[PDB]
């Protein structure tokens, strides 16, 4: 009732601005069970469900966000010099879809502004750390940037000392020659690059390095992405981004629009490329699952194909903060009902069946 009202009245972009507001002043019951509990990446997770980038570009919500229920936080993209992003309008509900169509374009206040923003509570953030709830950092290039490897390197040296683990996003569909990045030789250079920066900080400031990928790549692509991560030692993957394809049955009046797809109609796509890129790393390779989690089913799904973690967005747009607990709730009740003692053991679970 009180969200939908100021939705309504709301354009979708208007209606983000305001939900980061209320959620960073915290103007917002579940207590995590032993068995949501997850250990990747180096660090204790309270809980698996997490959201994902976009939601808090610039590093403003945090503290709610953990408030929330999410049992970690990722921040950005972040661009290293700021930028305004696409004119608008840049995002579109499909309400008859459960979908978001974006094109924002890494509309982003810069690596300085959220290196400050997050440096005001870096000791917080180590006790909240600490305590299993951590954060990522989403890094992403500017527009007008003629050296792509470099503004990652920018990004990993400001924003890598204040971060758990980092994200290479090459996966938005709204910045023109991104997910080129994706393609074998030219990620090879940048992940290389992108880790000796990160392997040049100090021990208590070193983050794992994650790459996030998109929904939309071939198997070649794929097994690329898989040999390269493989060979470099890359820490994980965040599988998936938005999707530049419209599956067949969209109803909402927007479909059309350009953008990345979110939502519902993207879940089982995610799902399946989550699938791919673990059996292709062997199940030696953490994977953040995110794309189209609304419920406990969905993010049981996304665990058992190999998941160790999930995240949502789109679904906060429609449900709100419920959501979250509602998530939790009732993965907890699947894993009982499915005999697993906790998150860790269904991980991957579909694939030794
Ligand atoms: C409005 C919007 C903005 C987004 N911006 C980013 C971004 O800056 N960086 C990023 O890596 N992903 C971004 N994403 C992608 C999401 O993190 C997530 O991968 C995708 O939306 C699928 O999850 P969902 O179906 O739960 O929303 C954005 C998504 C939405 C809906
Ligand atoms: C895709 C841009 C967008 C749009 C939107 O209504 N929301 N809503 C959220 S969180 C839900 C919320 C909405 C409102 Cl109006 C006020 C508080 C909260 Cl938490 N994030 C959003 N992001
Ligand atoms: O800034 C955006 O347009 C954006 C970035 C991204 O990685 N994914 C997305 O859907 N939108
Ligand atoms: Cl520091």
């Amino acid at each position: 009732h009180l969200m939908p009202t100021l939705q309504g009245l709301l354009d979708p972009e208007s209606a983000h601005r305001l939900a980061v507001r209320f959620t960073s002043l915290g103007l917002l019951r579940f207590q995590d069970s032993d068995m949501l509990e997850v250990r990747v990446l180096g660090h204790k997770f309270r809980n698996p469900v997490g959201i994902a980038a976009g939601f808090d570009k610039h590093g403003e919500a945090v503290d709610g966000l953990y408030k929330m229920g999410f049992g970690f936080v990722e921040i950005g993209s972040v661009t290293p010099k700021p930028q305004e992003g696409n004119p608008r309008p840049r995002v579109f509900r499909l309400p008859e879809d459960q979908a978001v169509i974006n094109r924002y374009g890494f509309n982003s206040h810069g690596l300085s502004v959220v290196e400050h923003r997050l440096r005001a509570r870096q000791q917080k953030q180590a006790k909240l750390t600490e305590d299993g709830l951590p954060l990522g950092v989403n890094l992403g290039k500017n527009k007008t940037s003629v050296d792509a490897a470099e503004d990652y390197a920018e990004g990993v040296r400001v924003l890598g000392p204040l971060a758990d683990y980092l994200v290479v996003n090459v996966s938005s569909p709204n910045t023109a020659g991104l997910r080129s990045l994706q393609g074998k030789a030219e990620l090879r250079r940048l992940l290389t690059k992108v880790l000796q920066e990160r392997d040049g900080l100090r021990r208590v400031h070193r983050p794992a390095v994650l790459v996030k990928i998109a929904p939309d790549l071939t198997s070649q692509d794929k097994e690329d992405i898989a040999s390269v991560v493989k060979e470099l030692g890359i820490d994980g993957l965040i599988v998936t981004n938005t999707t530049v394809s419209r599956p067949a049955g969209l109803q909402g009046a927007l479909r059309s629009e350009t953008g990345g797809l979110s939502g519902k109609p993207l879940r089982d796509l995610s799902t399946q490329t989550i699938r791919e890129m673990y059996a292709l790393t062997q199940g030696r390779v953490p994977i953040i699952g995110v794309g189209g989690v609304s419920s406990g089913q969905d993010a049981l799904e996304k665990i058992r194909a190999g998941a160790s973690l999930v995240q949502l967005y789109t679904a906060l747009t429609f449900w709100g903060p419920p959501v979250v607990g509602k998530v939790k709730r009732e993965l907890e009740a699947l894993l009982k009902e499915q005999g697993f003692g906790g998150v860790t053991d269904a991980i991957g679970a579909d694939h030794r069946r």
